[PDB]
């Protein structure tokens, strides 16, 4: 019965993946998302989760697979 953090590990992956180049938007929400969907939590007690409320999940998963793509889904 314990709040989860966005930790610091997360937080350096989504910015990886906020620097992919030649963005397609479909996949960087998709894997933004997944960045976002392990626990949730109104830090700023608004009634909404938004913008820095986003981060806090297995990252390094999916930043090694966004990763992946953005290079295997890049030009010659």
């Amino acid at each position: 019965g314990v709040d989860n953090k966005f930790n610091k590990e997360q937080q350096n992956a989504f910015y990886e993946i906020l620097h992919l180049p030649n963005l397609n938007e479909e996949q960087r929400n998709a894997f933004i998302q997944s960045l976002k969907d392990d626990s949730y939590i109104d830090t700023n007690n608004d009634g909404a989760y938004e913008g820095d409320e986003l981060s806090g999940s297995q990252s390094a998963n999916l930043l090694a697979e966004a990763k992946k793509l953005n290079d295997a889904q890049a030009p010659k």
